């Protein structure tokens, strides 16, 4: 937990950090775009709208049951008129099943970024293998993410 209450800060100026695909899609850094600095994590070979980025969270600093922050920047330059980015959490419940919750969700036109934020998440007291994730709702455009965050509820970005 850094002097600024974030438990994990995604720049990408240099490294994509714990980010990986989330199915069979790729993502890599890109200085095509950027929302501070001079990259971004570009999201691209998308072929259903669950594809997107994700990162797995560590149980013991998101423990389930407790509230945490979570924030990121998102936008897309071209392949549709408009999206709706949604920033979720992937998890396995305590009957096996895979669950996914709506940790905030934005629509937003192209060359825009747009702001994914929830200050005030409650991550579910019977989560286990937990991911947090980007993807859109109905497209597989190629987009790009920035200051991806994870931090102590009530933080302010
Ligand atoms: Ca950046």
């Amino acid at each position: 937990p850094d002097a600024n209450g974030y438990y994990y800060h995604d720049t990408f100026e240099g490294s994509v950090g714990q980010w990986t695909a989330r199915g069979p899609a790729e993502v890599l850094l890109s200085g095509r775009t950027a929302y501070k600095g001079s990259e971004s994590l570009l999201v691209r070979n998308r072929t259903a709208a669950w594809n997107g980025a994700q990162r797995a969270l560590n149980p013991r600093t998101f423990v389930p049951g407790n509230t945490y922050c979570f924030s990121v920047v998102a936008s897309f330059i071209e392949g549709a008129s408009s999206t709706t980015f949604c920033m979720k959490l992937q998890y396995v419940d305590g009957s096996g099943t895979q669950r996914y919750d709506t940790i905030d969700m934005k629509t937003v036109g192209p060359n825009q970024w747009v702001h994914l934020y929830n200050p005030q998440y409650r991550i579910p007291s019977d989560a286990t293998d937990m991911y947090v994730y980007v993807a859109t709702a109905d497209d597989t455009i190629n987009f790009y993410i920035d200051e991806a965050i994870g931090a102590v509820a009530g933080t302010v970005i």
